[PDB]
């Protein structure tokens, strides 16, 4: 019975009013590679010290691993659908980037976040090269930044157990999961001169009431019917805890998207729908408003899989 | 009777989980000038409904006006100690940098933060350009990224009100106050290396316990007793929200110093005492792993001169 | 494994701070039962929509079908249990009323219920007419109008879901659940001009303190003596979500009695005894201040079960 | 120095999460005018003891006394303002309804409201008759139940102090207000159908970002342009507590719109200007889907006065 | 403008959820006053820092000197109406008891009172005696050990402030006030034993519901009847803040009252009429179940009084 | 499937802001058993009477039986691991204190605690003599009267279960637990005088960051190495609720330390390392500032069990 991370637990409880994507490279060096696997082992014992002091702070910490970070680190076999993101070659690109060590924290308060962070930073030391640090929040009441309500058709309890952690599929790694990342940037100006009738049919839900919208009433290019899809007959879902982020100053507005998957090939199929277009051509108006600069996949093992490694 | 800002009523009500320091300069031109004087007369206005929404969000703004800006905007007799803020060159560096408007935006959630400096900065247009914006947040139980608890020697109250507020010294100005803003940079590598006991003298109070220290136990050099001051034999206190912020990515940590004060002498002269030195040479170590970049001074008028301009 | 409905689950949360019981007809003709079974698909889309924006609000509901109502809408075979409420003739007279719908919604805040049942009766529009429609609120710290503490003896996690969910007594059928509702008329003037004792001695606990009375003290005709039954000589618990209603403009005070079970052979034997007595003629004195005007019996099918219902 | 009821507190303190309107008549006879004076001593003491059980509840209790009530209780001089509602005949009617008390009941729980409207009722018995009995809760942040966010413009602190408060105008009942009733039916169907835009310029301000609108976008018939009045040049505000409310099962909803004066004629000047139109023709498109059914005015003595009365 | 102690802003407030009563004696010889005396001008300081790091603490502390205590530290004119307390011989015995100094700390949590306590008795260390420490709680809905609601009759807002702080009555103590301290203990065994109609009638108000009752149904030894004294013709409130108290594990249970005034002549005479009672043999059964062990007076003199002593 | 008491499980829920250890021994003679077994059958509905009208209280109470208590009480075999305390003989003294029932009481109020003992005690009558009666409270941010955040390492959910449950190895007691409690004073002058580096050594976590040290940093004599230990070569974790404690007016501060266990052996041994040293002479630094004066050991059943006791 191996003990998996906090990866749909915190979705659930409805906690992270704050989150840090942090997204490091690991220096060339066989010294970098023996720290991160030394400090593999403390993730733990440092995740609990820095959020029990604060009670109700929800603070949660999933770390993951990329396919170059995997086999830097570890040599034996890796997971069956672990490799590097493909990048997508239609109406818009979503491109791929550099990463081996991918921290996703979280907390019902930022210091929480910032804590943890500059202590996982502090530990590695010059080990790591910070390549992304993005630092969340939640806008009012579980609205991104295009005013639309995200997150609620996410599984909950058991269907979100089942939608993320790994079953029989790959035992020697059963627990894990697939965790892809991408980093949005928003055209606000373009999205507000849009109607609100027409972005009620581009989303596919409401605005204030985030009621769904009859069958008839939502054309092919809807965002939530794009991202509905099927295996072997059944609607399969995904876990998503995308997050509004930005500094007003620079007027940079944007969501980080996180999709957490016992199957990468389901976000992969999301994403080829959305860009490519289902069918080609059929793309979501989402794009023409949100640029993607970051994607990136990681593999998410097992706690007792990151407190049994030996430096 | 003048309605002044909320400038001391948000620090006793303790509320300010997330704040936002916003330094802008004006454009050159005079359609800019009358941009931002419409926008003078709505910003209340602004205030109210961005904040109305989020009962108990303790939402708050206070604009201040440097010397140039107060120069390019009214050309009517300016305050009494509104000026230029003049850089102190001892032990340490204290620069001055450019800035016209200051928006000081404190809420008890980031979001409502987020939302007010997005619409101030859609509305200001391209009339402004953005100097500095700096993020900051409460860390852990009102503690800077020293490690001490800060603005426990803060006035409460009338003794606020009467440390803030100007009085009748310049009438036509009664109700405003003068800020100055400071930002500094830590080196928390040499502050941590520092042992605890050091620490405990520099800054001269505890840590934990947060209680004083003794005079015969304080040094000459303590933080607290070098920004102790006293005007025709009576002490006198100023108004302090400093807040801490920082990016882990990119290793930046630092402190956001504001003082509000009916007088900016006081501000001055403490300033002068920390980095010259009283008696001169004696200067706080604070500053031996803080670097300030950053330091400006603006005036803050009253809410209804402020509704009372006309474009 | 069938996914039952939040049945349990939300009064061992205890957040149900407001609640309304809605209990239609459905109207004669084949459109009726067509737009009803339609909505039957897409009533836990409209749970999740409405209630997900309001954070711990705690928002649920609960559909049942009636005998009549099951009869028009699945011919298939009915549960085992399932039958038109039985009227009882003693002492005092339970009534038995038309219904064939029951809709109980709870949550933390009033609006989240209001909005739920605005939402449900516009998307069955015509198709149904209303025939109750009771606002309950929760009455200080869980009492009732009488000023007792009720819910104390209600069975907690594993027992609840082993008293109300239905095992492989009827396998079509696992997961569901038999809810018994009832509205109370209350005569306070009555009730109050009793002596504090003679009530103690009636509820069969205390007011106050809320702790019991010793079986020395407890006369044969306590509420609580008379409602404890044994099946095959064990005893067996209901779970009971009774709420407090009325309008004080025109003088109307009430309790709406629910009951949730695995079968209703045991809130029929609660009632028999409460009504008829055990042994007749020693009823409840309960009654004797309460009036019984509408009595209803409802089945709950599984949450898998009514997104599986084709139109 | 009169001590004045809760008038302008409890909007201030923003705690009113749910209220009773309870307008009722006295019943002819000497009697029933005596027991009604013999109460009026003892309100304070029963809002004291049902509001102090519950901390944070918030609980107050505004009591406002007709003409015609106040004829049938003091014969001394009435206030300058205080005379029958007049009725409005424009392009809608406003009706003009019996009524002798009025009590606006406030608390952060309903259960409160509850419970003192009971209690005034028992105390009351036979000698008041209800007309109206209307219990308003707050629906979801602050929205009224067209969509849009209402309050906004209220006046603050000062003020409203300023606004409500009677000042030496009528020096025999400093401290006393004029509070103007009325209950909205409204037309949800035919709102809804109604454009987002169009709703956007009827109402003047925004749905979501609740900001205002700017002068060059809000036509002539703005609510928020016909009501806003000035008196010898200046703006005067007024404050109100408007609450929604509504039974879904009979379909009814509705807004129960209160305004407090230290002068009636603002309210009624804002009510001509809405209904007959300001140029007449140019009425608020709000009446085209609310009726208004009820409407009264009532005077607000003082505290202390209350507690000065002999029986 | 002397600034006067938190007194009366802790009750009006309501966030007292755990108090200590600290009454301690000075120890014969100079050193110990000139230790006190140096305490005194520090008090403030160590009250801001022990209770600025828990926000939303509500922490206070009220010092009060007595008598003998007043002589030893402070040789000038005393105040007019600071004496011993003096002994009642009724039909009960009110015994007086030494005491030099007061502390009623008074906070949201426990252990802010605790390490407030702990600092001030450190910082005393062999200069004091303890004679007295009871740590009290609130307990459930500001009830008291007998089951009765306390406080609900207290002056708030300026009533209090007008009932406690003392005019120009004293004008060089402008600002002060007198408390009066008295520990009871006690017999839950026979005041339960008492039918709940029966303590209805000798508390005066009523139990659950927390309401009064007619001045017809009240007898002439009701406690609210012998504790209601006017002078001059005018009813005149004292301020109270009784706290429950007592350890289980030695049967102890009590009430530590506590009455501030801005004169004793009042609780004097209130204490007259419990004890010897109005008229003589009419005494309040209170007393009955309540024995009184510890009684004593103390001054509170103002804030910058204290901030003002140069050892 | 015996049910387990709540021993575990307020643990992870983190709500005991307040607890009561009450231990009390059993008077001799026949009646006082009976008395005992009888209220052991009623403690359930007491646990929930006295703790359903405080929602969010989190009220829990273990009740445990030592040996002696045990064979008074239940003659049949006695638990395999459960024997009279062993006292430790080395560097320092832990002593062995008679005791026959335990009752450890927590909620998030005193009050509940007070209460729920209260009644315990009035219920038990002259059959019990209270022995030892403690009640600990949560000292800032789960921090001991040390400064050092106590309960970091203990188990969360899975792992406490199986740490503290017992499993098949006493099938006939499946579901019970050893418990033992302890009683230390604390020296904390001395522990104050001692420089915070040495602290900081001899805990072996850090004081306010609460994070670790390396094991290069951790001396042999440090806290957390000396208390860690493993069985069959895997680490063994137990469960610990200290809560702190005291009385400032006699100087009084202490730890309550109370261990879940499925075996009492790792609790000895722990105890057996820190007091005689491991290896020996290399004792614990805490015994030099904290003296143990009382010191027992409990058995805890099933609530099963103790429900189905028959007097
Ligand atoms: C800036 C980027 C995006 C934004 C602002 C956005 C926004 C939304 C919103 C508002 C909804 C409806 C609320 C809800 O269903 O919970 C939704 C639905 C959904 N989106 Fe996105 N989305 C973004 C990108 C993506 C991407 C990249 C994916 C997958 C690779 C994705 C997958 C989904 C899924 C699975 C749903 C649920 C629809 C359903 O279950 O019917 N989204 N999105
Ligand atoms: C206006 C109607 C009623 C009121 C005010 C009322 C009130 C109460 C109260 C105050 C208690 C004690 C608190 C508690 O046990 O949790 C209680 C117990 C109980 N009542 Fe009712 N009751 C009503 C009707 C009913 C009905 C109609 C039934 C069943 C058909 C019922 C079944 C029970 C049960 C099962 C208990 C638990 C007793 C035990 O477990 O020993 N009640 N009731
Ligand atoms: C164990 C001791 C006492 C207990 C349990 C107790 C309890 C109560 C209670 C329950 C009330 C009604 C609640 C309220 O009026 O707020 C009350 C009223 C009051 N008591 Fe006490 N009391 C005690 C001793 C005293 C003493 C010693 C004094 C004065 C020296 C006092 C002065 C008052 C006053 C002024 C009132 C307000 C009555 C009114 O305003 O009409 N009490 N007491
Ligand atoms: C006054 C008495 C004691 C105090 C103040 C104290 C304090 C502490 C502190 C601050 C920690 C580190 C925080 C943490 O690990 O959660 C700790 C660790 C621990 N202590 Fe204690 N302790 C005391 C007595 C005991 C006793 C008597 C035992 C066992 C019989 C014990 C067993 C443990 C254990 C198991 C740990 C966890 C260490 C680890 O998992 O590596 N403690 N103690």
């Amino acid at each position: 019975c191996p003990f998996s991370q906090s990866v749909s637990q915190p979705v659930d409880e409805r906690l992270t009013r704050a989150a840090i994507f942090l997204v490091v490279t690991i220096n060339p060096g066989k010294a970098a590679e023996v720290a991160v696997r030394a400090h593999c082992s403390i993730l733990s014992s440092l995740i609990r010290g820095v959020g029990f002091r604060i009670s109700d702070g929800g603070l949660s910490c999933v770390m993951g691993v990329s396919e170059g970070g995997w086999e830097r680190l570890f040599g034996d076999t890796k997971p069956e659908y672990l490799h590097v993101f493909r990048e997508i070659n239609g109406v818009h690109h979503a491109p791929s980037t550099p990463g081996d060590l991918l921290y996703h924290i979280r907390a019902a308060r930022m210091d929480l976040c910032f804590e943890l962070a500059s202590r996982i930073l502090s530990d590695l030391g010059n080990s790591v090269s910070v390549v992304d640090s993005v630092q969340g929040f939640r806008y009012f009441d579980d609205r991104d930044l295009l005013g639309f309500v995200d997150g609620t058709e996410n599984p909950v309890a058991q269907a979100a157990v089942d939608a993320t952690l790994i079953g029989d599929e790959d035992m020697v790694f059963a627990g894990g999961s697939y965790v892809i990342v991408q980093k949005y940037l928003h055209d606000l100006d373009k999205w507000n001169a849009i109607p609100v009738e027409q972005q009620e049919k581009i989303i596919g839900r409401e605005k204030l009431s985030d009621i769904e919208l009859r069958d008839a009433d939502k054309p092919s290019y809807a965002h939530n019917v794009l991202t509905s899809i099927e295996e072997d007959g059944e609607d399969v879902d995904i876990l998503r805890d995308n997050m509004p982020f930005g500094d007003p100053g620079k007027g940079e507005f944007g969501t980080y998207f996180i999709g957490y998957s016992r199957k990468p090939e389901r976000i992969e199929r999301m994403l080829e729908n959305m860009f490519i277009g289902n069918p080609p051509g059929n793309y979501d108006r989402i794009l023409d408003v949100s640029r993607a600069i970051t994607g990136t996949l990681f593999f998410v093992p097992t706690t007792s899989f990151l407190d049994s490694i030996e430096p």
